[PDB]
């Protein structure tokens, strides 16, 4: 299989955390001379299975805003995916810790350009992704953004995934629909990305500040929403609540979201 490699090409270089199944690796595939990420796994899990399909569906998807597939090391322990190295970390982080002078307001229609761009690529081809939030996109050299952390990616038959039973989704994120039905959609990325872009808005803080978890839901059921961010665009904001409208046929598409950050990008670059 094409993507297999040789276990010995890589050198780890240091831990470097924010691991779910086992330690993240940065590495250096040494014949290349190419700093990577190496995503392992515990010995110890019985989460196998997921670990290996993250990996399966990164074979699948490629676009400069998808954090890039290089090889994997799954023929025995310790299994490994092998990623693109993004310099400066998790999105999240990385808009608490700026200079927002740099990062200023053309820089956040930039970064949801990016974002959108790779949105519209999934829903093209039918993906959907389940975990859209800055926590798990990454950043690299002059505001580089790509969505990342495939685990929960999927290739839907129809327009519909359901979640099996049991599973828990983060809160806050997550589409009405999806956290009372396990139903998920590009629709209910829809919804994530506009939780996403209120993470923009606000350099990074936490979505419902100080509400309670278990109110959320039924808040979103009598059509609270959070309210616009200090700075935000009124355009931006008009998106951001098209993105959280209960049913998911009203939300935007991806290309239209795309489109419209697409525009807005540019009328600010002069
Ligand atoms: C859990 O999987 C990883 C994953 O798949 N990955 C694939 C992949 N590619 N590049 C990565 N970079 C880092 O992990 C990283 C972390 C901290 C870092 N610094 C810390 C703070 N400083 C500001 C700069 C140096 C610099 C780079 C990752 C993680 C993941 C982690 C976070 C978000 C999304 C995915
Ligand atoms: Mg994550």
């Amino acid at each position: 299989d094409k993507w297999e490699m040789e276990r010995t090409d890589i050198t780890m270089k240091h831990k470097l955390g924010g691991g779910q199944y086992g330690e993240v690796y940065e590495g250096v595939w040494k014949k290349y001379s190419l700093t990577v990420a190496v995503k392992t796994l515990k010995e110890d899990t019985m989460e196998v299975e997921e670990f290996l399909k993250e990996a399966a569906v990164m074979k699948e998807i490629k676009h400069p805003n998808l954090v890039q597939l290089l090889g994997v090391c799954t023929r025995e322990p310790p299994f490994y995916i092998i990623i693109e190295f993004m310099t400066y970390g998790n999105l999240l982080d990385y808009l608490r810790e700026c200079n927002r002078q740099e990062v200023n307001a053309v820089v956040l229609l930039y970064m949801a350009t990016q974002i959108s761009s790779a949105m519209e690529y999934l829903e093209k081809k039918n993906f959907i992704h389940r975990d859209l939030a800055a926590r798990n996109c990454l950043v690299g050299e002059n505001h580089l953004v790509k969505v990342a952390d495939f685990g929960l990616s999927r290739l839907m038959t129809g327009d519909t995934y359901t979640a099996h039973a049991g599973a828990k989704f983060p809160i806050k994120w997550t589409a009405p629909e999806s956290l009372a039905y396990n139903k998920f959609s590009i629709k209910s990325d829809v919804w994530a990305f506009g939780v996403l872009l209120w993470e923009i808005a606000t350099y990074g803080m936490s979505p419902y500040p100080g509400i309670d978890l278990s109110q959320v839901y039924e808040l979103l059921e009598k059509d609270y929403r959070m309210e616009r961010p200090e700075g935000c665009p009124e355009k931006v904001y008009e998106l951001m609540r098209a993105c959280w409208q209960w049913n998911p046929s009203d939300r935007p598409s991806f290309a239209e979201i795309h489109q419209a950050f697409e525009t807005m990008f540019q009328e600010s670059s002069i």
